[PDB]
């Protein structure tokens, strides 16, 4: 069973992205990089409709070798994905997972979390929903991309004139767990948003 009380593995606080300057926490990438499973729970108030990276994790000598935990105005999601080869090229792209979800946001602040389960599946959590499901016998996470070499809050950092996705708004907080938290938990935590 789970525990009733699980301290954060990454804790973050009040992260000003009004000029959508990205927050670097590189300085914690060795507690993340080779996780197979864990939670991640945000709450956040963008100000714009296009793809912003919450949490990025990745090689920044690649393209496309990165985690990026994102929203819009109308949708949350993920993308795991790895890449073989660095620098200028897409080749050796392995495209690993997407999973999103079309969902109404509230104008001020939002509540998500992403919740992976080895070897059962990923779930995403919206203010005080379980809003999608995708179970998987096989899953992947951080540990499946190679080289791993940077994290931030608010960007995702890639290799050369890539999308960065830039978060702009405020990010209340952030934690990341090692662990798959209860979906009871995170059905009221991220209710507080409701
Ligand atoms: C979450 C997501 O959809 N991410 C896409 C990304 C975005 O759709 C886009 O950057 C948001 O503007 O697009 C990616 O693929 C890109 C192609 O759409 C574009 O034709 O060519 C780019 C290369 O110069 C790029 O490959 C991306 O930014 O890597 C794919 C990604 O999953
Ligand atoms: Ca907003
Ligand atoms: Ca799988
Ligand atoms: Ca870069």
């Amino acid at each position: 069973p789970n525990w009733e009380l699980l301290s954060s593995l990454g804790e973050y606080k009040d992260i000003n992205l009004e000029s959508s300057n990205a927050s670097n926490i590189t300085y914690d990438l060795e507690k993340y990089k080779n996780l197979d499973e864990g939670t991640i729970v945000v709450r956040f108030n963008s100000k714009d409709s296009k793809i912003q990276s919450l949490l990025g994790i990745s090689n920044s000598k690649t393209k496309n070798g990165y985690f990026n935990f994102y929203v819009t105005n109308s949708r949350v999601g993920f993308e795991l994905r790895n890449q073989k080869n660095e620098g200028n090229t897409q080749n050796g792209t392995e495209n690993l997972v997407h999973m999103y979800k079309d969902v109404a946001l509230n104008d001020g602040d939002n509540t998500v979390a992403l919740k992976i389960e080895k070897n059962k599946g990923y779930k995403l959590f919206l203010n005080g929903k379980m809003i999608k499901e995708v179970k998987d016998t096989n899953t992947k996470f951080l540990n499946n991309i190679e080289n791993l070499d940077s994290a931030f809050i608010g960007k995702t950092n890639r290799y050369g004139q890539s999308n960065e996705y830039n978060f702009k708004g405020n990010i209340g907080f952030m934690n990341i767990y090692n662990e798959p938290l209860g979906d009871d938990y995170l059905l009221s935590k991220t209710g507080e948003t409701k």
